[PDB]
């Protein structure tokens, strides 16, 4: 499979890296080695909807942005982070 | 047949995920893993109505979400689902 | 043969509601036949009741147009008298 | 091995702007560096200041994106910002 | 490397040039035998970054609009045309 660009931040949005990866494991791998999480799970950033597997990640645009996060985790979306910035 | 996304959430929309299928029949499956349900079913999270088959799947966009239920299930749409955030 | 396309279905009473793929009113008939056990299913326009008498009237229609499925000769409950019935 | 791709580099000051060629992001970074001294340059994306972690993801960007150098962990502004503060 | 036609002018954009070159240093060279700079650079006339190597030129489409000007260069590009209005 191609390589494909993602973007990932954290759900306080601390930190943002742009990473490569060519299936939803690799981009875990790499999300993992970026932040303090043991059993990392990547949302997306706009409504907190889990990506569940390699096929929903593919079917994602390239520079989507992800929220990586815990299991089941509350997520904070786009819109309620910047309501939230006021 | 080409793998799609779709959302998959329940009808308290408390749980939530993207899952990529080639079928009906695989969604649910994939649903079936996230939500032990005996008999899933799924309906659009829009109007409530069942995807009855794989034909009606496909003629859906890619990404539209569904409520995941029992058979026979009365869904909340989006409409009344806001509209009870409200109440 | 003629492309799948996508339907929504239901009762007069709105009570079950479907998504059923058909690439023809014969194939539609026959899913709606199995969801609601008619003796002779007939499909109508929701929005005027107009009887969807023929294969081509089928295919004027656009994806996702709304159906009320009844026996023959029905004059079924329009959306518009519907939705105006509740209020 | 990887072809040359034209990239965009200014600091966060927009003071200097240099067009570069790079073949990798190791590449890209070392030139830059050689523009703007900096003791732990990283690459990170003008538009939202996300950081550009790995080779992969910058040959994933369109060629000619605009880059802002600067040290690690580093708070860019973006371009809204700059430019929203320039007309201020 | 193939020779490419690029156009080049000053600040002002009066002073206008078509040169052909397959490299960086050649298209400086020629373009300090029609310019007054001691150290001539190039620069985007679009947005005004500076070609800094060769492998920067090469990735850009044939007939480009540079001005050229001294080093650390004040440019007046398209975009600094377009915030004006």
């Amino acid at each position: 499979a191609p390589m494909r660009g993602y973007k990932v931040t954290d759900n306080e949005r601390t930190r943002k890296y742009g990473i490569g990866a060519n299936s939803l494991e690799m981009l875990i791998a790499k999300a993992k080695s970026k932040f303090p999480l043991l059993e990392p799970h990547l949302y997306l950033a706009s409504d907190g909807f889990e990506v569940s597997d390699d096929e929903y990640l593919k079917s994602l645009p390239a520079q989507t942005l992800f929220i990586v996060s815990g299991p089941d985790a509350v997520i904070t979306t786009d819109a309620d982070f910047e309501f939230e910035k006021m």
